[PDB]
């Protein structure tokens, strides 16, 4: 009865997919040539590993592709991830064919290639097109330092930075809502590096990140509400004329002054010529004295998307340093993100992060639970469906103030069908309800999906 | 109207191939990431190129996929051969998609894969499967040096070397042919003392001459039975390295022939022992003094060494020949280096991407593609011509190969009418669409042989 997931690739997408998927309820396995690093994996956890190429017919059938509810492709290349989905699904036909696709090549042709059925992936994971939209996204939400998404689209979380004199520091969260009873509550603060429990009796502080529960329809109003919806951004400077940076390039130009600097000169001058409105220097990313021929000081973002992430951290420290208001950078590795984040650096943005969100968006724990993108370290964002009418469920028809939840976990809101419901202790929980939750330790969502659980389950 | 063929992968194949194809009537392009050797071929070759990875749609499109009449998938991966023909497929409709493909894993699922239309690959070639296959003809022609087919397996060419005491040594051409007259065959071309000559009638074989004679596939082993080299098969075989190639090989032959296979990792040849259940297997070194005498190397009648090292193969090959094994054969991976190594102390060289090269061109050569390849120890340049329009369109076409004016050093093997194979005389007459197998003792004579051929306006 526990899904069986086959994970092609034990790099570090592979590997954080099994991590979070591992449980009784999801059966793993992973493939890779690397028999080290499948050692590593099997220490940490409980997953089955075959040593092998992972398109080759053997190697498949060896991984369990015949009896597989799932398979996810994220090896090295974009032509073996092809290749594996094609094997499995001719001589194994096995389900769920999801892959990460890097080339943007084939991500030109994603209708004639990969929903004709010429080459069968149910789902393409394209990093670099997921960074570029999620940074665009928080442009378009000035004073925002992140969004969370959720499988239930209609739902998110927005993060502002609480600062000395600002409209949050310094309430206790009870008082919080009596001062205004918006369409939001406090669904998680990292202080110092630590997830933080909203209570009753929390109080903001200075530089806490204060995660906000909102409709995804209503982002504005409620971060206006709080009165930390900035004015528009204006003068947008991206470092690295790469595809992600070139991409936002592209997007931004039209409505914000860009400008980008690029260290490669052959490419500078190729994105001299194509992006029309956007100012191209051919420099590199931490130059000073060009940094300041180029008003540094009055940027609203400065965004560094180079290929090396000690490039992009100390050029977004040296631009904050200079003055530019905000700054964001891209970083290879979630668990660095983390790190990064929340200090001189407003934003880090990880392709790999990004990839392993949205693969998550495609598959339950058990059935029943969504891991959301706010990952970090041992805390994270969930969402739970409540399958079963009230006397097929343990959670149907109770209230959440009734609710007996695992430590250090909140529910912050609800999806019913199309409304969202910022979560009361006198909220009913309702079949198909999807149930948002903040947990300040992930090891406690088994226990959720327990609770969750219908009858027929048992 | 020009024949478009696309080339992705600028390896040694896709080179080479290159080189095969060069023609007025051919337009080639190739596909790779490595502009300096893009700039290569070139500057070697009337050819267009295109820099980029071999599979993307844009590249395709920019080598002229929505136009081209074969693909040629010899790129660094199946994995993108097998991509680059879906995507020419479904975007371009491409025709005449052939693909390497060097993993026994996707073979041995052809039918399910590649023959269903699911990964649409019309023609598979598979250099491992293709070399253990030809090692296997040479075997089942015992004296044979090389072993090459012409116009869709219709036409057969083998080489003898001719020896002290045989039918073929003190005999002119014109007596030979009537000393099997029931028989058609013809010598098609002859290396003598390092250099080819032109076979004529008057040509008299001396001892040491490499001899190719070319006949009908239907009837060229009655060619060989003729020739006496039946009389004698091989009986005991030695095979160095347990591979792919070997390993397949010991289980092809291991019931007719008396088989030793050395292979020098234990595990492997511990494998080897419990699957090839008539051959004796010994773990040990391929070139090892000690070993090879015990094994009474001086009894060998054939000793092929197929490990994944040349040098290796070379040594053990060398030493064995020293040591009295009566045949050596070698793989060699690089192509141009096979002739070099064959034909004094090693008897034959074999490589993958010779086999590769003659199984494309089948294809080629069934396409209607202006094509030449080279016999062994360049004995001749051998082309396929087609005979393009009526006798007013033709400068062949109506005419006796008696009356053809040929370049020097030609000689016409066979002609193939339909089904029917006819080995040529000076009173054969040419008809339209006859595919023409012919010999040229020098390659600077190639384009001659394309001119000849070319149907009006003669250029
Ligand atoms: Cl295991
Ligand atoms: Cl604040
Ligand atoms: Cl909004
Ligand atoms: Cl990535
Ligand atoms: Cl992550
Ligand atoms: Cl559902
Ligand atoms: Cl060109
Ligand atoms: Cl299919
Ligand atoms: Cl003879
Ligand atoms: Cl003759
Ligand atoms: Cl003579
Ligand atoms: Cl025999
Ligand atoms: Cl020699
Ligand atoms: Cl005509």
């Amino acid at each position: 009865n526990a899904m069986k997931i086959i994970i092609l690739g034990a790099g570090q997408v592979g590997g954080t997919l099994a991590e979070n998927l591992v449980g009784e309820n999801n059966d793993i396995t992973i493939v890779d040539k690397d028999g080290d690093r499948l050692r590593e994996l099997q220490d940490k956890y409980d997953l089955r590993v075959v040593n092998g190429h992972a398109s080759h017919p053997d190697v498949l059938h060896e991984a369990g592709a015949q009896d597989a509810d799932m398979l996810v492709a994220v090896t090295n290349t974009d032509e073996t991830n092809m290749a594996a989905c094609q094997v499995a699904f001719t001589l194994f036909n096995t389900p769920n064919r999801i892959a990460r696709i890097r080339s943007p090549q084939y991500l030109a042709q994603k209708e004639a290639l990969f929903k004709s059925g010429a080459i069968p992936v149910d789902h393409l994971i394209a990093p670099e097109e997921l960074v570029t939209s999620y940074i665009e996204r928080l442009i378009q939400y000035p004073g925002a330092l992140q969004v969370v998404s959720f499988a239930e689209e209609k739902v998110s979380l927005v993060a502002v930075k609480a600062y000395y004199g600002g409209p949050l520091v310094g309430n206790a969260l009870s008082a919080l809502r009596e001062h205004m009873p918006i369409d939001t509550r406090v669904a998680a603060i990292f202080r110092q590096g630590r997830p933080i429990r909203p209570q009753g009796t929390t109080i903001i502080e200075a530089d806490d990140e204060v995660f906000f529960v909102a409709a995804s329809n209503h982002i504005r109003s409620v971060m206006s509400e709080l009165q930390r919806l900035e004015k528009p951004y204006r003068r947008i400077m991206i470092v690295g004329g790469g595809n992600i940076g070139a991409s936002l390039a592209k997007r931004l130009e039209q409505t914000y002054s860009v400008k980008l600097i690029e260290r490669n000169l052959q490419r500078a001058e190729k994105l001299s010529e194509e992006l029309e409105n956007t100012i191209v220097f051919c420099g590199d990313a931490a130059d000073q004295e060009l940094l300041t021929e180029e008003n540094i000081d009055q940027v609203d973002v400065f965004i560094a998307l180079t290929n090396e992430d000690e490039t992009n951290i100390m050029s977004a420290m040296l631009a904050k340093r200079m003055g530019a208001k905000k700054v964001m950078v891209l970083i290879q590795r979630g668990a660095y993100v983390d790190l990064v984040q929340g200090g001189v650096i407003d934003v880090a943005i990880s392709p790999q992060q990004a990839t392993i969100s949205a693969l998550l968006t495609h598959v339950r724990r058990a059935d029943i639970v969504n891991v959301s993108s706010l990952r970090r370290g041992a805390a994270e964002a969930i969402e739970a469906v409540a399958h079963g009418d009230e006397s097929n469920s343990k959670v149907v028809g109770r209230a959440v103030g009734d609710i007996k939840l695992p430590p250090g976990t909140t529910i912050g809101a609800i999806v019913r069908g199309e409304e969202v419901l910022i979560a009361h202790d006198r909220t009913v929980i309702e079949q198909d309800d999807h149930v948002v939750m903040f947990l300040v330790d992930k090891k406690y969502v088994p226990d959720v999906e327990a609770l969750f659980q219908p009858s027929p389950f048992f």
